[PDB]
């Protein structure tokens, strides 16, 4: 129980008379770990990355002084954040995760229930005027030109023609596309099924892991409610939860998702260059290949 063992020392030295009783590994990313501690607290932690803490954590201050909802997020007690080291503790939502299964098991009115709880959870934190973190700008479309570029500097030359044309067509759409352009605002940025909690009744309860969250592109959020996959609902969801959301156009909305999902072997690749990790240079390689021959 190493890492357990690690993670208690440093909670308890860097917040006095915080005591752990109990502490349990709850989750992690490749580049972090989550513990639930004393089955009160969850704590998220990682070392050395590529500001992150920071932003999440003002966010979450913001979002706690200015949304009217009975939907509850992370409120943070406890942080500690340098370079090297970066923890933010908060009291655990409780609640059961959203999944297609549980999903599948509610009456039509209690799916129309949750729709609605998602769609006016959406549109209250669109609506934040958010000039309180201005600095919380993400500009993607900046963000792939800027990665096209590293790519082009490291390893770009090295990749087959297969890959190269996959690059280049994704760049070309990227260009002609004007999804971009629409309604810029305060996005939760990974709002997929995962991170939204249930209550007894099946109602929207909770919604956790607003560390992508900023300023940006409206269609954002609704890039995982569109998504069909095993993991979230299904693009049906995501177009009901558009129309209860309104004053949207549903046609962009799924081409933002379209095109991030075509984005998303680039996106691997630039992280394994970013972070000296083969592996994911690898991984999205061979991921377009499995694309290009789908039939
Ligand atoms: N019940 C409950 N679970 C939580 C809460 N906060 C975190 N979790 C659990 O911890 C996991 C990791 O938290 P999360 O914030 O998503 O992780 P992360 O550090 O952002 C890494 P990734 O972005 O890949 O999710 C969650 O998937 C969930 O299982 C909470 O308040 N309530
Ligand atoms: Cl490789
Ligand atoms: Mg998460
Ligand atoms: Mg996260």
């Amino acid at each position: 129980a190493t890492n357990v063992k690690a993670m208690k020392y440093l909670i308890e030295h860097y917040f006095d008379n915080f005591k752990v009783d109990s502490i349990e590994i709850i989750g992690s990313g490749y580049d972090s770990v989550a513990y639930l501690v004393n089955n009160e607290y969850i704590f998220k932690t990682k070392f050395s990355t590529n500001k992150g803490y920071a932003k999440e954590k003002a966010i979450y201050n913001f979002l706690n002084t200015n949304l009217e909802t009975n939907v509850k997020i992370p409120n943070i007690e406890y942080s500690y954040i340098s370079d090297e080291l970066s923890i933010l503790g908060y009291k655990e939502i409780k609640g059961t995760f959203l999944t297609p299964e549980i999903y599948s098991t509610m009456s039509e009115e209690e799916q129309n229930l949750l729709k609605r709880d998602i769609a006016s959870f959406l549109r209250q934190m669109h609506g934040l005027d958010y000039t309180d973190i201005s600095e919380c700008t993400i500009d993607n479309k900046q963000n792939v030109l800027e990665e096209y570029i590293l790519l082009r500097e490291t390893i770009y030359n090295d990749l087959t023609d297969i890959e190269k044309d996959y690059i280049e067509s994704f760049m070309e759409r990227l260009n002609a596309t004007t999804v971009f352009e629409g309604k810029k605002c305060l996005c939760h940025n990974d709002f997929s099924c995962n991170h939204l909690l249930l209550d007894g009744n099946n109602r929207l309860t909770g919604i956790i892991d607003f560390g992508d969250s900023g300023i940006i592109d409206e269609y954002c959020d609704f890039i995982y409610l569109l998504e069909d996959s095993e993991e979230e609902i299904g693009t049906n969801f995501g177009e009901d939860i558009l129309r209860m959301y309104g004053n949207i156009d549903i046609e962009k909305a799924k081409e933002y998702q379209d095109i991030v999902e075509e984005y998303y072997p680039i996106e691997t690749i630039v992280y394994g260059i970013k972070n000296i990790k083969q592996e994911f240079i690898e991984n999205g390689r061979k991921e377009i290949y499995k694309r290009t021959y789908k039939d």
